[PDB]
């Protein structure tokens, strides 16, 4: 529901300064480090805010579907928000780093933090601080709570998992050289499982689970199961909406495949190929040549990926509705649905 | 004692593969991420090992001075080592990053990991993984131990503190522009308090304190007090031994002040100056010009820093022997001494 979804939406956003005061307020006037904490504010404000928040929001919603009448005090509700901005600072720490290693230019419609003159390679250390900001906020909100260690272990573990998916990516599709040898489906599914799925789906729900006390191992596994198919499919749909999409498109409906970006479409091409066609690609693909690009998509339409998407889309839903069944024994399905109802949109 | 000091020394080093198997063994054959964990091994082996180990060693020694007959099982002893290699992986995560932001060339007599062809800016993510390796090892060795959360909180907090000292540094002495305006004593003392003191002295001892159960807040403060003067003085002596030293010098007795490096010597010059002399510097200092450099040190000798070092040296010892008193009420002085007996060497 708009009315509700929005309300939650706005309560989240409106909480940012708070996290901001948290992180810096007392640091701001320190006779020693005050200068540092002062640039920290800037980094925080430049980078953290401004995305969609779906990720952090997912926590709040989840706790709301999980908590009982008992646990809806205002305090509890603030931790949910706090714990929410945590995934939000986590992701920002990512993006910053990631922009340097991709030598990107823009993000969130801003110029990449590293590109800001005077900054540069210092952003290397800023993503580090953004990272520890995450643990500062938990110590501040969750320190005396039965689930503190779990959250700490939760965040840390996913940090690792995602860094490997990042690592995988970085090896597979090196941003200064084409080579489509390494573009396998297992590898794509694997780049996707670790670089975003874990922190984008599982993490948010897993945090609300432990916060209501569901620490059952095999309950984190029922969760991990459904959620990870969601996340995979989510990646895939982005990839699709990336080139074959437009109508109402989530702001910037621009692109990239000039940056030899290993995507499901690409992988799906390589399977419906001919050595010749492969060569069509092999050469061109990963190019910032207007004409070349166009041809590349001729290729995709040439092979009809437009169809395959709808083919895949039509399966993911199904598998989901089951996986819910196989996995929503103990936890409220409303969660997975809600989550799902805003993922599956489809756009062709 | 050589016999003992060495023994501990060698027990530490000989434990590395172990940490190494820990971190990767099961990652090595994963159908999904195996490739990643495999490069992780390389990163670990390239970077972690090979320094002096004083830092990690300090833990082992400390626990040995702290534990009672009860806690000297072999298991306990392994955690001390494990917990030791942790500061060692912590520092490596640092150095890697730091080499990129200084655009350094060499380290530990190896070529900087980022400089290795094929690597590059990917090292950005490798220092991240080196970082999470630290928390992997604690979860593995300390997870079911009364002091687990403290250690986790300990490491995380210092990670932050040091990142600010790094941040301070990066702003003060920007590696592509001279400006000696920002070279204050309070700032140097502050760059030193956060970028190394905390993780190089306090962290090791603080980890052995909590491991024997000394979690008393004001006992971490008695510790923090003495140790931080040690660390400061340690920095200062390096700075000194940097230019005015040689005889037996800890391997490479080369240099840097070509990289406009904010050091105690420099700061100490600016105080014994003349606007003219300041100009001698202002221009030259931070140069990779054979002749220029020489002149710079004329300046330091010109002003006689050779004397001031010995002046300062002669105070640090004193203040120490007191600070021990003011602070070694509850904890064994042997610790601070031992620590100290291998710091104060002096070299002129």
């Amino acid at each position: 529901s708009p009315v509700v979804v929005e309300r939650e939406r706005e309560e989240f956003v409106g909480f940012f300064p708070q996290i901001v005061r948290d992180l810096t307020e007392d640091g701001i006037g320190h006779p020693e480090v005050g200068d540092a904490v002062a640039r920290l504010k800037e980094v925080l404000q430049y980078n953290a805010p401004g995305g969609k928040c779906n990720r952090g929001l997912t926590v709040v919603a989840a706790y709301r579907e999980l908590s009982g009448p008992g646990q809806k005090d205002a305090e509890s509700l603030r931790c949910a928000l706090a714990v929410g901005w945590c995934i939000e600072l986590f992701q920002a720490a990512s993006l910053v780093a990631d922009d340097i290693m991709d030598q990107s230019l823009t993000r969130r419609g801003q110029l990449c933090w590293y590109k800001k003159e005077g900054v540069g390679l210092d952003a290397i250390n800023d993503s580090f601080l953004l990272e520890s900001s995450v643990y500062r906020v938990l110590k501040k909100y969750c320190r005396q709570r039965p689930y503190y260690v779990h959250l700490l272990e939760l965040f840390l573990q996913t940090a690792y998992q995602t860094e490997l998916g990042q690592m995988l990516d970085l090896i597979t599709a090196p941003v200064s050289k084409v080579d489509l040898s390494h573009f396998s489906e297992e590898r794509y599914k694997a780049i996707v499982k670790y670089k975003t799925a874990f922190y984008s789906f599982y993490l948010p729900v897993a945090a609300a689970m432990y916060m209501v006390g569901i620490d059952s191992k095999e309950e984190h596994e029922n969760a991990k199961a459904i959620l990870l198919e969601m996340g995979e499919y989510f990646q895939i749909q982005d990839d699709y909406l990336d080139c074959f999409g437009d109508p109402a498109l989530t702001g910037a409906v621009g692109t990239d495949i000039q940056d030899n970006k290993c995507s499901w479409l690409v992988v799906q091409c390589l399977q419906r190929v001919t050595p010749e066609q492969r060569q069509l690609l092999e050469d061109n693909y990963g190019r910032k040549e207007p004409e070349k690009v166009a041809k590349v998509k001729e290729l995709y339409e040439a092979v009809g990926m437009r169809a395959a998407f709808q083919q895949y889309e039509e399966s993911s839903y199904r598998r989901l509705q089951e996986l819910i069944e196989k996995h929503s024994n103990r936890l409220p399905k409303e969660i997975f649905l809600g989550l799902a109802q805003k993922i599956y949109k489809r756009q062709k």
